[PDB]
């Protein structure tokens, strides 16, 4: 995991619970509590977050909604042009680490294109016919 | 990278005719032992035939392989256009995702990019879209 899956979790983790701790960070990232404590003190240097419990400062809280944003906004993407839901998660991941911010601000306008219209979507799933 | 070497030999045959050892080498950027090492391979697993003096051939099966590839790439670099990424950040960022993305998201992106090419109307209303 790099730096924003960090963010991305310990946001993920606050908003579920109010809290993100090492063991929950862990344990949701696939790495051992001593990988999450070296990244937590590189994030604490960074000001994203004060360690000591673990806090969001306003740049972490700030910088995380972001990054939840995009991901989901990348995942109802591939929902909405009819992705197999098995799939969607890695394909996301795999790409949000890899597309620059131009990249996802253009498929985002093209995610409210779809919302804008059901005839939209309905045209769509035809070509998804073939 | 058997992937890129596939889709390389693909590409020349398109482009010329022919692909030789040395035109890959040119085309992929590397060193003409590497470039060696991998049609070894590719020949043994029957993705290619070559011949010393004669360059190579793809197998069915490496054509296979070579058409679809390239389809991806070329796949990808349309829909950042046709969705209005600024062109200089589209080379970077098709290179970045073209490995991470399941056939089941590259086909649908495909239909996604046809659904667009059918109706100038649709290009129009998404352009509406980005400019607010």
């Amino acid at each position: 995991p790099s730096m924003e899956d960090y963010i991305k979790q310990i946001y993920m983790l606050i908003e579920e619970k109010g809290y993100a701790r090492v063991s929950d960070i862990a344990e949701a990232l696939a790495v051992h509590p001593s990988s999450v404590t070296k990244m937590v003190q590189k994030l604490d240097k960074d000001e994203y977050l004060i360690y000591e419990g673990l806090v969001l400062t306003s740049k972490g809280k700030k910088i995380g909604k972001r990054l939840v944003y995009r991901h989901e906004l990348l995942e109802q993407f591939l929902r909405i042009i009819g992705v197999d839901e098995e799939k969607i998660y890695n394909d996301v991941e795999g790409i949000e680490h890899h597309l620059s911010w131009n990249s996802i601000d253009r498929i985002g306008d093209l995610v409210q294109y779809f919302e804008e219209d059901d005839a939209r979507k309905k045209d769509l799933k035809s070509i998804q016919k073939k």
